[PDB]
């Protein structure tokens, strides 16, 4: 059951030449795809219906599209359309040519504090937007924070995202395995937006420390630690940073900052936030000199 060389959308009359394989995110296989008219290049997410035999699995795809199609923001992955044939579902997404913060972290490990500020601010801005529109992402991790050509963060993968339908709603269920799973999810006693503030907490730790907050050999031993709040921040981490991590990584959901509180935190306001990063920042730690030589 092989994927077409050209992807034709009969409704919009659009044709996409299937370009080079990018990798296999989940059930989906991802390719650079180019529109035949505009020549505009996109990221195609192609999932075979043979893996969507069950309504439950079909419904998760549908919801992902439902949620992601309704979003437009600078730090959210552009959703440009979807369509299907008898064998596949095709989703046309914003190509993010510098991959994700995961690939950056693999190369650089711990970032400089300004780099963290730069990225975390964009992670927070997109996540503020989701929350404003009642969307919880629920799997914010380095692999889901994509980078465009200018190293701007674009929040992607809405396969666990859920829409809050009514004020004060606690989601009882999360069908999936998020990377930075909040303790209220692991305890299985309800959760809302504060789940995303947890993950951002873990992302900040990881960006600054160079490894995740609760990491172990065993995945269940890690879950043990998240419940128990078993983690510690190295001494070389600056107090203002370490304070904000501690605020975000509280077992109590109600005790964490809201998404609209974060950028007013001392970490952002009393520290240097680059306007932009150079592409060398993918490879080499930037020093942020005041002038060249
Ligand atoms: C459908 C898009 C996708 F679903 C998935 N991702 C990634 C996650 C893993 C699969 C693609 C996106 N990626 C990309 N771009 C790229 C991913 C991987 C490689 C790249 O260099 N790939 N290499 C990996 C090593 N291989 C041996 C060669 C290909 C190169 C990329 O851009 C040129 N843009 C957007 C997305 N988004 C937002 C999505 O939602
Ligand atoms: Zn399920």
């Amino acid at each position: 059951k092989e994927i077409p060389e050209v992807l034709v959308d009969p409704r919009s009359r659009r044709r996409y030449v299937r370009g080079r394989f990018l990798g296999k995110g989940g059930f989906a296989k991802c390719f650079e795809i180019s529109d035949a008219d505009t020549k505009e290049v996109f990221a195609g997410k192609i999932v075979p219906k043979s893996l969507l035999l069950k309504p439950h699995q079909r419904e998760k795809m549908s919801m992902e599209i439902s949620i992601h199609r309704s979003l437009a923001h600078q730090h959210v992955v552009g959703f440009h359309g979807f369509f299907e044939d008898n064998d596949f579902v095709f989703v046309v997404l914003e190509l993010c040519r510098r991959r994700s913060l995961l690939e950056l972290h693999k190369r650089r490990k711990a970032l400089t504090e300004p780099e963290a500020r730069y990225y975390l601010r964009q992670i927070v801005l997109g996540c503020q937007y989701l929350h404003r529109n009642r969307v919880i992402h629920r799997d914010l991790k380095l692999g889901n924070l994509f980078l465009n050509e200018d190293l701007e963060v674009k929040i992607g993968d809405f396969g666990l995202a859920t829409k809050v339908e009514y004020d004060g709603e606690r989601k009882k269920v999360l069908c999936g395995t998020p990377n930075y799973i909040a303790p209220e999810v692991l305890s299985k006693k309800g959760h809302s937006f504060e789940v995303d503030v947890w993950s951002i907490g873990c992302i900040m730790y990881t960006l600054l420390v160079g490894k995740p907050p609760f990491e172990t050999s065993c995945l269940k031993e890690t879950y043990l630690r998240i419940k128990k709040n078993e983690y510690s921040i190295p001494k070389h981490i600056n107090p203002v940073a370490a304070s904000l991590i501690q605020k975000m990584l509280q077992t109590d959901p109600t005790a964490r900052p809201t998404i609209n509180e974060l950028l007013n935190d001392e970490f952002f306001t009393s520290g240097y936030i680059p306007a932009r990063l150079p592409i060398t920042c993918l490879t080499i730690p930037p020093r942020f000199s005041i002038a060249p030589s």
